[PDB]
Parts: C-alpha cells; sequence; structure tokens
C-alpha cells in the first residue's frame, strides 16, 4: 500500500511488474465514416502490440509515478509557499516514486511552475525569492522517465475562482486534442480543432473580457527514447503544417490559453538546458567545460536538465562552463517562455501512446 504522503516506489507496489493501464480510446473515425474498432480484435495488430509491451509497460510505470506525484502536490500546493520549496517538495517525492536510478529511471525535465504571463520553463535557480501568490496561476509541468521512455503532463494550479473560465477554455482545449488524434490524422486538422474549441470562450478578469487565444508559437509535440521533443508539432492554431501522425508514435498532447497576444517570447534568467540531440562526440580539453559535459553525459545524456539539478550533484561555479558549451551548439539553453506583461496564461498536458490496437491516454488513470 502507499503511504501518505507517498515515498514508497511504483515499482514496490505492483510486485508482478506489471503497470496499470491507462485510458484506453478507439480512433477516430476516417473522414468517408469508416470506424478504426477492426484495430482492436485484428491479430496483425495484436501481435504489434505485444511486440512493443514492455516499452508500454515502462511507460505505464512512470505515468502511474507521475499520477500519485501530482495527487500529492494538489493536497499542499498553496500560496505562501517559495517556487523552490514546491519543487523540491515535488522532485523527492518523483525521485522516490520512480526509484530514480541514474538514467535507467528517473526525472525526465525539470518540473515548471511557469507563473502568469510566464507559460513555460521557469523553474527558480538558486537564491530564487519568489514566492507563489493567491491571485498567481501556476502551471506544473513535470516529467517521469523508465528507460527513457517519457510521460509529459502538467496542470494548472489557481486559487482565486476568477481564472476557473480560462482553466476551463484550456482542458476543453486539450481533451479536444486527445480526442482527434491519431493514426492518419493531420496536424494542422489536430490544431485547427484545438483553436475552434480554445477560441469558443470568453472570460472576465478583474472586469476586462477575452477571447481565450491559444499560444501560437507553443505545440504539442512527438516523444521520442531520452528525447522529449522528438521532431513532429502538434499545432494549437489554425495555419499549421498538413503532416500526420504514425503507428507507434507517442505524443504530448497541450495546449496553452492566454488573455495575451498569444505569443510568447525568451524572457528572464534561464534554468533549463539540455543537450543537443543531433550532435556527436566533442573532445573537449578546457577542464572546467570538460567536467560538466561529463556531468551532463552521466546524469542527464539527452534529457533536460536545470542549474537547481547541478546544485544538486555538488558542482559550482559551472555558469562559464555551461556557457561555453550553448556557444559550441553541444548544449541548448530553454529560457522561460513569457506572453506580455500582465497576461495570464494556463496549460494542460496528457501523454498518448498510438499503439497499433488503440490509442491510450497513458498519464491519465
Ligand atoms: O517551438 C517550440 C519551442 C518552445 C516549445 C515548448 C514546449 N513545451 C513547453 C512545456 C513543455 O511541455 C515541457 O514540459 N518542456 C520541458 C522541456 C525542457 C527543456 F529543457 C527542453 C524542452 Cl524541448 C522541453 C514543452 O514541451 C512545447 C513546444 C514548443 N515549441
Ligand atoms: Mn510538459
Ligand atoms: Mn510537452
Amino acid at each position: 500500500v502507499q503511504t501518505d504522503p507517498p515515498s514508497v516506489p511504483i515499482c514496490d507496489l505492483y510486485p508482478n511488474g506489471v503497470f496499470p493501464k491507462g485510458q484506453e480510446c478507439e480512433y477516430p473515425p476516417t473522414q468517408d465514416g469508416r470506424t478504426a474498432a477492426w484495430r482492436t480484435t485484428s491479430e496483425e495488430k495484436k501481435a504489434l502490440d505485444q511486440a512493443s509491451e514492455e516499452i508500454w509497460n515502462d511507460f505505464r510505470e512512470a505515468a502511474e509515478a507521475h499520477r500519485q506525484v501530482r495527487k500529492y502536490v494538489m493536497s499542499w500546493i498553496k500560496p505562501g509557499m517559495t517556487m523552490i520549496e514546491i519543487c523540491e517538495k515535488l522532485e523527492d517525492c518523483s525521485r522516490k516514486l520512480i526509484k530514480e536510478n541514474g538514467l535507467n529511471a528517473g526525472l525526465a525535465f525539470p518540473t515548471g511552475c511557469s507563473l502568469n504571463n510566464c507559460a513555460a520553463h521557469y523553474t527558480p535557480n538558486a537564491g530564487d525569492t519568489t514566492v507563489l501568490q493567491y491571485d498567481d496561476i501556476c502551471k506544473i509541468d513535470f516529467g517521469t522517465h523508465i528507460s527513457g521512455r517519457i510521460i509529459d503532463c502538467a496542470f494548472t494550479v489557481t486559487f482565486n475562482p476568477k481564472y476557473d473560465t480560462l482553466l476551463k477554455a484550456v482542458k476543453d482545449a486539450t481533451n479536444t486534442g486527445i480526442k482527434c488524434a491519431g493514426i492518419d490524422v493531420r496536424l494542422c486538422d489536430v490544431g485547427e480543432a484545438i483553436q475552434e474549441v480554445m477560441e469558443s470562450y470568453e472570460v472576465e478578469i478583474d472586469g476586462k473580457t477575452y477571447q481565450v487565444k491559444p499560444i501560437r508559437n507553443l505545440n504539442g509535440h512527438s516523444i521520442g527514447q531520452y528525447r522529449i521533443h522528438a521532431g513532429k508539432t502538434v499545432p494549437i492554431v489554425k495555419g499549421g503544417e498538413a503532416t500526420r501522425m504514425e503507428e507507434g508514435e507517442v505524443y504530448a498532447i497541450e495546449t496553452f490559453g492566454s488573455t495575451g497576444k498569444g505569443v510568447v517570447h525568451d524572457d528572464m534568467e534561464c534554468s533549463h538546458y539540455m543537450k543537443n540531440f543531433d550532435v556527436g562526440h566533442v573532445p573537449i580539453r578546457l577542464p572546467r567545460t570538460k567536467h560538466l559535459l561529463n556531468v551532463i553525459n552521466e546524469n542527464f545524456g539527452t534529457l533536460a536538465f536545470c542549474r537547481r539539478w547541478l546544485d544538486r550533484l555538488g558542482e559550482s561555479k559551472y555558469l562559464m562552463a555551461l556557457k561555453n558549451l550553448c556557444d559550441l551548439g553541444i548544449v541548448d539553453p530553454y529560457p522561460p517562455l513569457c506572453d506580455i506583461k500582465g497576461s495570464y496564461t494556463a496549460q494542460f498536458e496528457h501523454t498518448i501512446l498510438l499503439r497499433p490496437t488503440c490509442k491510450e491516454v497513458v498519464s491519465r488513470g
């Protein structure tokens, strides 16, 4: 049985090594109208699904850890806490439930806790005194993995009911994206459907009215092994690419709603970094730079990391070494992504498996 607060690894809760499936859906019908039900009973589709069973089992173990962490977070996240306090309490729980073991199991990327106008990629660095406020809109976005099978799942936290319709708009747009997704579906069609649903909402916040805008330069994405962004884009506005989703792919279906411009730009101090997946072996003689790259290669590989995690590993005076890795193109910085000052942004996200037999919303219980 899981403790209160959670501390027992998901691995210990399932002695047989079989982790719970997420929500399973039949794929959407074709434009002509023929159903995709045939996939469930097809012997060919079953064998193929069975061929990838260990992979789905890893995503499910990571998803069960993600669900237990987020239910724990919802129970205590309150204004007055520092953003550092929130991230450390969440990560401590995630490390325990995932049974962190180097590159074999762990945290897939830093805990985003972006506030208000900032939509993504904010996590505090050491010394950040930011405190969560009653009127804040906080996007908790964190990831877990087993053998690099990543669960990318996020939700928005508020305390003031004035944002309730804004959150409902974004939740409905995310559920629309999940519903529209499937093998052979055009990525632009998903984007147009998401936008249609999000833009049907009007909200009133402190006497000002807004039509909920999707953040046009943010999007959902394909997921690869140890690769958070695998190359395919799931837009959240019309005008996108008519490229299609394929069998066996994994996607993060995420949407962002804004009362601002519906466009984000890099802002604030950078906390998130990640090795460029396409960069091969680069010999480094510069000793501090060489050491930091070895620390990154050992602890994170191609998974995203943050400055707090380098501090936790006992690294110090590494900022110039980190800038060098960025200048060399080995590491890429991912600074906070913000809409205009005074705007409010919300996000909801789930991970889906485009299995040969069905569509599994693996991060949804
Ligand atoms: O064109 C773009 C550029 C910005 C962008 C951002 C995103 N977001 C926003 C939050 C997100 O869900 C997440 O959890 N990110 C963790 C993460 C940490 C890193 F250090 C590096 C990377 Cl790649 C990802 C995600 O994927 C999604 C699409 C786009 N499209
Ligand atoms: Mn995310
Ligand atoms: Mn994502």
